[PDB]
């Protein structure tokens, strides 16, 4: 439970910055 | 321990995610 947690969490992180980049490079 | 590791490499994922999508934006 808690590394999948985490791992999720951070996959989060990971869908967050790819957004974040490609909004400011649109 | 686990969480440590599970982290970083999902940290991995996230800076290259945001130096593959700054590396496609530029």
């Amino acid at each position: 439970l808690i590394v999948n947690s985490v791992l999720l969490f951070l996959a989060f992180v990971v869908f967050l910055l790819v957004t974040l980049a490609i909004l400011t490079a649109l």
